[PDB]
């Protein structure tokens, strides 16, 4: 179980070499049939809830963050906006008691995000801007704690190597650990398949 | 948390190299999407209040510094003007008991500043000189203790380096500490975005 | 039962090393998730009572300390304010025969404290500055004799060490003794847990 | 309780090192947030009274010291002026049987002092010179027996050391004892504070 | 705080090199925007008063030095003229008991100076010779203890150095100390400013 270290919000690349395994088999070597699987070993349940909302074309959106924190006690609450992760196609504004305003850019249509903090807990809020005319936009899934975009993958068949992108969401909590499984395929000279399995441990770090 | 040292009234430049990180990813490298965030780890509340005031075109301005020091005691007071920070487009005169006079230069129109000291506490005072004809000039925001002018920023794509300007206001109190977060982006050959996060500690020094 | 000596008004911090226990288990080691409990062995009940009050925005407050000393016996009394622990957002003035006046700083809103002494005993007084507009602020709990801030706690995975902060209120009486229990969790390579239990005795000291 | 020996009329200064306490805590070290308190253990009440008076601009002053010695017995008296501590902005002349005259320097305004002796006891006399064409100057407080100027204080972050300036008034009676308490603050890497308390006993010395 | 040694009556040059600071920033480097400030740390108040007087064209002037020494207590006095500092456009003559005569040269019009010593205390006396026809000549300010003529200043942009002239008045008293603050500006390649701050201590000395 090879070890990897990641920091919340960072996005990094990973490379693995397969020459030692594919070379003696002969033939073409690797093939584009990689499969990824994620498993939890130590994950801390989040204490806040993500949310999704819609708005029509060129309309300011308003809402509240109060309903997204289901604390069991009437303890003091203070809200905040993570400035390192500003929305791409809009501007957010934080009021008081969790009230906020979103101001979409002119002629924009799509999905936008911003991250909020409540008593140190982090969560995701997704906004979809409907077009002026046409059907509603589908709700997209929330971003996992750690993910690998399956479309963003390649194999350098000229030297039997594999590269992919590893992404950590800002919501990941430090000291948690995740496991990744990779099953890779290869083809002999006669045109028949082989396989290989390996795993990696990802542990969330921090600064210092 | 890399450490930086700064002195009140100084403006200095900082450079950070990214070759070690973006070199193996390939492609163009840095993509000019930096974002900055400031945090307070140990800041002392100011004991004086800044102020903003207006004057008509070619009109001498008169005011008082007494109202800007809300001490809760009848302790003795004394007013002074920091000569190292003279106004750019005018001349200031200090009277008795905090009475001061500002004499704008001929045909000047804009924002001008000067810094004053009350019983050892530093503060900012802003003056806006209205034009002869036209609408009023907007009130600008006050000068933070430490700031990075975001209009000034560049990335040397030929060598994967970033440069910015770090400026400390004269009002910064020594022995305080501030934290700066930087999030930088890069694009590989296939268009996958990568991100990098770092932080620096800024502590206020002094002479000796 | 390891022995710890603490002084009133102190905040010290403690570190415990688990390498002798967690290293041979293999796996990943410590996994955060600790629990603390406090038990009494010898405690002397206070002879004075704490109190709480509210004041409107920018409104001076007044009161008397005489009602907080339920002495059944008949003896003379004298009052005093502990100047070593001054309030952070106001100024107090001890009056005649238990009278006092609290003058909040301009524009303040929140909670404030100051510690008073009656005939050699010690107690707490809590004052709340209500905001000018909006809902009122809830009552906070009184500070225990000894407490462990749960947010100031970390585990180092490189050396398998735990750090936490121990603080003693000024009201703690010398020669008292408390007991602290710690339960630390560690995990194997697959996510299953181990547990370790230890306890410490805390005795209140003094100067010399 | 470390022991300090001080002589009347002296100003010495002290230095204490906190490396042995704050070094293992990591973090940022000291914070420059000390607090000082004085307590009596053995103090002898003075047998003479201090006084305060006012005088117009460039106007000579006269008075008598006889009223400042409330001796309930009947004994002979004699007066003296301590020349080791002369006034800084005037001249004094001891008259007949407690009479004296103060002749301020031309164009002076402010506060001035001189220390007198009656039958071996010591006291203070404060004289104020009002401005010619302005509001009267406020009465200043008398100098305590021992004091610590709170503006002449600093912490050296390079070696974790604190400096303050201890001073003794000429009127301190030998063989007296005072106790000084100090509470010092240090911060971790995130801004949370640690606290430390210590005390010292100051005993008034003499010549030999 | 770099140290500088100065002697009364001396005028000397000072040079400071900025190549180590402005070189890495690029662009033009230094700019003509230097600002100077002088602060007192240990100054002895003068015991004599300067004076200023005027005379018409080609008329001998007579005066007295007696009124310029307001000694409070009567004591023997003696007057002298410092011959190392002769007037430029006239000749003086010292009589008895402070009586002196000034005899301007023919066709001279302007300001002339000479320095006098009363019982060991040094002073300045300024004479203005009015023209035959025209308005009166304005009274110029007195000579400070230490001064820097701001007109005489240059920056060697070809090698990034700054030169200025430091002059010591004959009236300066040994063992005194003054502090000088210098703020110098610089401009980057893109055309935006940087600043640098430094200070020096000037102590009056002598020779033996």
């Amino acid at each position: 179980c090879e070890s990897i270290s990641a920091r919340p919000g960072e996005v990094n690349g990973v490379m693995v070499s397969y020459v030692a395994w594919s070379a003696p088999l002969g033939g073409h070597g690797l093939t584009n049939k990689t499969t990824f699987e994620f498993e939890n070993v130590s994950v801390t349940e989040p204490l806040v809830n993500s949310a999704f909302e819609r708005t029509p074309f060129n309309t300011t959106l308003a809402g509240s963050l109060a309903a997204l924190f289901p604390n069991p006690e009437g303890e003091a609450v203070e809200y905040e906006i993570l400035e390192l992760y500003p929305p791409v196609n809009g501007i957010v504004e934080l009021g008081e008691n969790g009230a906020f305003t979103y101001r979409p850019a002119t002629s924009f249509t799509g999905i936008d995000r911003f991250w909020f903090s409540i008593n140190g807990n982090v969560g995701e809020f997704v906004i979809a801007v409907d077009p002026a005319q046409g059907p509603q936009i589908a709700q997209p899934p929330f971003t996992p704690a750690v993910y690998v975009p399956l479309s963003r993958r390649e194999v350098n068949k000229q030297t039997q190597a594999l590269r992919f992108v590893l992404g950590v969401s800002p919501a990941a909590k430090p000291a948690d650990i995740y496991r990744l499984n990779i099953r890779q395929a290869a083809i002999d000279c006669e045109g028949n398949e082989y396989f290989h399995i390996s795993c990696y441990d990802i542990s969330i770090g921090s600064c210092g």
